[PDB]
């Protein structure tokens, strides 16, 4: 035997929310129980994480299991922030296997996850009975129905942001970056490929044919959807509580089959990670194992209703027969993970520009994204190392 049994392991959770934070507390309680080892859980909000265990890592008052959206994985990776899990691959069979790729970075694994997400067709019971059966059912809806003088809507959503118009692009075969084999190429963005121009022109049409907000934000689709006077929103988990707490009789369904196909959305995964700085990588394994076990899931979903990428589980009535959770979960099982790598860090802002001066009618799609593109690649060589 080589690693000495810790008195205490130290993991960080959400501040901000209570009940990820209690459930979190549950488990980690559950684990002392059982191994007789003390288990701190602190406060730290998701987001503020990495720039905190980058201070108290080195300091040697870090955490050994942190936790944030795994889009940022690369810079955590990149800097020496995180180490490898040593797990068996049936471990990792416990998960959806897209989860578990989100996870994994440069040929290894990071983590094991906790909370998957994707958006989705929300819509309001009162308004929409049977979903439409294809994009092209959907765009015509809402060119029939999409109405700005009267703040009345069929579908609306944030069709100036990237990260919900994806599924237009992904439709077209377009890519952020071109992948091989795990790997992300910074220097291949496909982002002004013919296939993205299609992608974009997908988006001009929100605006110039089913009449969108041309300067529209996330508050706008949201103000208007609790109003009860949008029938549709493609939007994320996130907004359902709000919804619900206004009085929406929320239905959500998977996006409609676009161009023959299921819809390919992000997906963001939330998983525990391990610190570069642990004493004990082993025992904070284990730890993280007994976090993510289908008992703890299960429990983890109930309290917090975020879903858990846990094979089992997705096919649980408990997902499956939960009206605001199962089209969240049938989407997400057809989507792709954020990408992870630093690079992605710098599109968002020159694609997110693209979209507002298609929107608006400054620039044609494909002036846009090749301004974009240039803008990105620029960005790419600046700061990043
Ligand atoms: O506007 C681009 C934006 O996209 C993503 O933000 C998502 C977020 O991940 C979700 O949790 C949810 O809130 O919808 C957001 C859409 O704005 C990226 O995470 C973010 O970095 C990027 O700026």
């Amino acid at each position: 035997k080589s690693e000495g049994k810790p008195d205490k392991l130290v993991v960080w959770e959400n501040a901000d929310d209570g009940v990820q934070l209690n459930n979190t507390k549950k488990w980690a309680g559950e684990f002392t129980k059982k191994t007789g080892i003390q288990v701190e859980v602190v406060p730290v909000a998701l987001l503020k994480q990495q720039e905190k265990l980058t201070l108290d890592g080195p300091a040697g008052k870090g955490a050994d299991l942190v936790t944030w959206p795994h889009d940022r994985l690369g810079e955590a990776v990149t800097k020496g922030l995180l180490q490898p899990i040593q797990v068996d691959n049936s471990v990792k069979n416990q998960f959806d296997d897209v989860a578990m790729k989100a996870l994994t970075y440069g040929g290894k694994l990071y983590g094991l996850p906790k909370a998957i997400e994707s958006v989705a067709l929300i819509y309001n019971k009162k308004l929409m009975g049977q979903v439409p059966a294809t994009y092209d059912e959907l765009f015509q809806y809402a060119k029939a129905n999409n109405k700005p003088d009267e703040q009345k809507y069929g579908v609306l959503f944030e069709a100036n942001n990237f990260y919900y118009t994806y599924f237009l692009f992904a439709a077209k075969g377009a890519a952020v970056f071109k992948e091989q084999d795990g790997t992300l190429d910074p220097n291949e963005i496909g982002l002004n490929s013919p296939e993205a121009v299609q992608g974009m022109n997908e988006v001009q049409k929100w605006f110039t044919e089913a009449r969108l907000p041309q300067s529209l934000k996330a508050d706008t689709v949201n103000g208007l959807f609790k109003s009860g006077k949008v029938a549709a929103v493609i939007n994320g988990p996130w907004a359902i509580k709000d919804y619900q707490a206004a009085g929406i009789n929320v239905g959500v369904a998977p996006l409609p089959k676009i161009d023959g196909k299921d819809a390919q959305t992000f997906i963001g995964v939330k998983g525990w990670y391990l610190s570069a700085y642990s004493k004990y990588p082993k025992y904070a394994t284990e730890l993280m194992q007994f976090l993510t076990s289908k008992e703890a899931l299960a429990s983890r979903f109930k309290e917090t209703g975020e879903i858990p990428p846990q094979k089992e589980l997705l096919n649980d009535p408990m997902i499956k027969n939960n009206p605001v959770v199962n089209g969240f979960a049938k989407q997400a099982s057809k989507g792709v993970p954020m990408p992870s790598i630093p690079e992605m860090g710098v599109v968002w802002e020159p694609i997110n520009n693209a979209h507002t001066f298609v929107a608006q009618g400054k620039q044609t799609p494909e002036q846009a994204l090749n301004d974009a593109v240039k803008i990105m690649k620029e960005k790419i060589q600046t700061m990043k190392q």
